[PDB]
């Protein structure tokens, strides 16, 4: 099971038990046994079957502004919904204690990944000097606060190991102003809804989080568990990208708004970023895919919920 | 309110403007923060554009309110997690014990109304002065029990021997009266499901009943107000106006069951009461969800509805 991403323009369909897309080229199949999330670039259009269809099967839609950046998701109605983990999970937010561990956790594991990228890359930092701060905090916002400037911090350490056209100098966002904002960003944008996917495949309510402000109208949880995942995921994908050449200047275009990924720069990224997500770990003593991480995080999570296991923040 | 559709079409953007196509008619959404389809509706990706741009929940049904899912885009206004309070509700024990009491209370009363109504003499309302005094939860549902055991007791007086209720049977039925209420009661479990998901309250968090089913406990909670109000009657008609008989049910390895025809009679009978106005039936339990709501946020405290019809 496997994602299904889509740039072309066309219309999504059911023409009974398959899901057509349809483009100029016309109806061809998709086998939906195998989809497990879809992305959608291009413009296209779904019907209400093809909705209904892929909704029954459980598959979550992800759609991208005209730049790559993450626009929504299509969350159909949940399967694996359990009414007691939910009000565990409401218990550690509704209790302050409880809140600020998981909140200081979260930062705690970004800000180590972080850091570990750094060393990994031959640059000295210390983004542990910060965590003092983080860890005797005893408001939400002042956490979050620190953990905007570690983040600040860790690019422009970034920046150092990078040349001159593909450095970041502020973080832009929606929208760029650089080939390396828009390069992060829409990795950032696809690791949003990868985390997205992999809760919807627990027990666990996505609207609930520690770090984060849950609210009714956001999967604030997966915001939470980004901050570990950013570092370890699409910060070095966007990193081997730029250093071993993968895009150059050609990838990208200028427009009065911002600088945005070709359609081909787009195509190249989506599938580095993929053969990330499925590119294996070994732990040399214990002796799995970067996306089973993910689960395996929610797994420590739930584990913590019902106080079975104390949650430490993968590194 | 939020915008509803109904109708079959397409949700474009023609320029910078939100249409609904089959016909071109546009749509005002400045004061609209959700969207809900009930319609056979097409979005465009220049819609779902627009309405993500606006930061628009959409929520999608079928004709027969079955729940697809919710467009959650990333524009976010300013809001707070329902779930929590409700979680608060059933995390304190005082509150849920309040909960748990006003559903049975709620079941009780439009219980005695439907034995009033028939002409059945009862006072249900005697065993009420047990339940305000409990303090656990599994004292509460015995006493609900016990309740609803003699509800059917005399229900059973006005019914041929037949369709006579003895025990109540449910795994499996033993009955073509069980099996007819199993069956009205089900539907009646999806029904309250579709309108629980019209709103933002979580389904699997319920006070009478225990969450760790794991499977919209909060719809057992409010069926014990509208099993009385929906179910019930319905059953009562079906077979005393004679549209049910014999014919309609076959015993299988196990149990009793209905036909496919019988299946399509109630599903009929019930689909024509949840219209039947007094306000619709099936108004009131999206009233009684709101409700629950206002009382959940501190707002209005929570009394169970008692129909008057
Ligand atoms: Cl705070
Ligand atoms: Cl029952």
């Amino acid at each position: 099971k496997k994602p299904l991403t889509i740039f072309s323009d066309g219309t999504l369909t059911r023409r009974e038990n398959t899901l057509y897309f349809e483009s100029a080229k016309g109806r061809k199949p998709l086998a939906i046994e195998g989809i497990y999330d879809i992305y959608i670039y291009g413009h296209v259009n779904i019907t209400s079957q093809a909705l209904h269809y892929i909704a029954q099967k459980g598959i979550l839609i992800h759609f991208f502004n005209h730049y790559g950046y993450y626009d929504g998701t299509f969350y159909p109605r949940e399967t694996l919904l359990s009414g007691d983990l939910i009000i565990r999970q409401a218990e550690h937010y509704l209790n302050k204690e409880k809140r600020l561990f998981l909140a200081k956790s979260f930062v705690t594991g970004g800000t180590k990944n972080m850091e570990r990228n750094l060393k990994n890359w031959g640059i000295k930092a210390k983004l542990s000097d910060y965590l003092d701060e983080l860890n005797d905090a005893r408001k939400i916002t002042e956490i979050m606060n620190v953990e905007a400037r570690i983040r600040q911090e860790y690019y422009a350490k970034w920046d150092e190991n990078l040349p001159e056209e593909f450095k970041i100098v502020k973080r832009t966002r929606r929208p760029p102003k650089n080939e390396m904002n828009a390069l992060i960003s829409f990795l950032n944008s696809r690791l949003y809804a990868t985390i997205i996917t992999e809760i919807y495949n627990t027990q666990l309510a996505p609207t609930i989080s520690y770090l984060h402000e849950p609210s009714e109208r956001r999967f604030s949880l997966s915001l939470d568990l980004s901050e570990i995942f950013k570092p370890i995921i699409a910060d070095r994908v966007a990193n081997r990208l730029v250093k071993k050449g993968s895009l150059k200047k050609e990838h990208f275009r200028e427009d009065l708004n911002g600088v945005l990924l070709t359609e081909e720069g787009m195509k190249i990224v989506t599938k580095a970023y993929n053969e990330e997500l499925q590119k294996s770990v070994k732990h040399p003593k214990i002796g799995v895919t970067r996306q089973r991480l993910i689960r395996l995080e929610a797994y420590k999570l739930i584990k913590h919920l019902v106080g079975v296991e104390e949650y430490k923040p993968l590194v």
